[PDB]
């Protein structure tokens, strides 16, 4: 149980998560999205922690923590990224110029509260600059996430990477051979190669037959938190489903989910999403942070001109058989063979873990 403060964040960050989430849907040139809440947070966390002015204040404001301490902004954001470590790996680099030196101080806090590492790179070379982020990566995630980004667009800032593995863990899994090839329709003229999962058991369910869609939630590892997939009825684009998704609609959703029996089958593997925050985060109210001749980040470094130039949010999403072990003969059928929603969320605490959606699997493009 997390302290009051802790808590009152947590419900921000799902705040921030959605409408994130929200402004990446809406460009044309985003397929998969994945977010974590906490981890996105703790990137404005530690622009207040390393800004001045209006830089650092529009960090606590985007956060709505203006009524709030710094140090006690710092401390309920590090609270909530180590309730999220008790599947989860998670890892934390700042990359400047090599001409830039972090300032003590910075370094010192910024590891005490959000486990964040430092290192000089040097964009002169290009390959070297790219793979020490992806080998960083890499080894952060044990080899799930191989490559964070092809190219680096700005090199004259400050880059936040960000690179995570979630794996969620069923509490009544699939059966390891409970699993074939299947078409996935990216669109109704598109169809991709996947390796499907599946299994039959007591689900929370919702038939909105009203706005054409399924909702059922999958719980996790004793109950501790779920997974809840939304998908139109219908093969479309998420674009309609996502003008319904907000905190209250999805509330009203949750409350009409009844205990059924359901045959759930889902695409097994590896998704790996990389979003460059910085931006959409002009869009949430950080505007100056972004900008070379805007941002102060001066109780960060001191170098001139030295701004937030990318924050790479990259994870790797494992939908796999592996969950806990141990009337049902006419189920509701979930078959997921088109693009759809998902999010992760606190049994307990309501929190939200994950906010994503499927569109284009790994697999073989038919």
């Amino acid at each position: 149980m997390l302290s009051p403060k802790a808590a009152t964040l947590a419900e921000r960050s799902a705040g921030l998560a959605f409408s994130l989430y929200q402004a990446m849907a809406k460009d044309q040139a985003v397929e998969n999205i994945l977010l974590s809440p906490v981890v996105v947070a703790s990137s404005l966390g530690l622009v207040s922690l390393g800004g001045k002015a209006t830089t650092a204040s529009q960090a606590k404001a985007v956060l709505s923590a203006e009524q709030l301490r710094d140090e006690e902004v710092h401390a309920g954001l590090g609270e909530l990224l180590r309730s999220l470590s008790n599947t989860w790996k998670l890892g934390s680099r700042l990359y400047g110029p090599s001409s830039v030196s972090f300032a003590e101080d910075f370094v010192r806090s910024s590891k005490q509260h959000y486990n964040c590492e430092h290192s000089k790179i040097n964009f002169r070379d290009k390959r070297s600059a790219l793979q020490s982020i992806n080998e960083w990566a890499a080894q952060t995630t044990d080899g799930k996430l191989p490559e964070v980004t092809k190219d680096v667009e700005r090199t004259d800032g400050a880059l936040l990477v960000n690179a995570m593995f979630f794996k969620p863990h069923w509490d009544e899994k699939f059966h390891h051979k409970m699993v074939d090839n299947r078409g996935f329709m990216v669109t109704r003229s598109y169809t991709v190669g996947v390796t499907m999962m599946h299994r039959t058991g007591l689900y929370n369910y919702y038939d909105d037959e009203k706005e054409k869609l399924q909702i059922v939630e999958m719980p996790l590892a004793h109950k501790l938190s779920s997974l809840i997939i939304l998908m139109p009825h219908h093969v479309e684009p998420l674009e309609r489903l996502e003008k319904l998704l907000t905190k209250e609609q999805l509330k009203i959703w949750m409350g009409k989910m009844q205990k059924k029996a359901v045959a759930i089958s889902l695409p097994k593997g590896v998704v790996e999403v990389t979003h460059d925050l910085q931006k959409h985060l002009a869009g949430l109210g950080l505007t100056e942070a972004i900008d070379k001749n805007k941002a102060d980040l001066s109780r960060m470094s001191g170098k001139k001109d030295l701004y937030l130039a990318s924050v790479f949010h990259a994870t790797a999403f494992e939908w796999d058989t592996e969950g806990n072990p141990f009337e049902l003969r006419s189920p509701k059928l979930f078959y997921a063979d088109h693009p759809f929603i998902f999010l992760v969320r606190d049994t307990q605490s309501g929190s939200l873990l994950f906010i994503g959606r499927l569109v284009r699997p790994k697999g073989d493009k038919m």
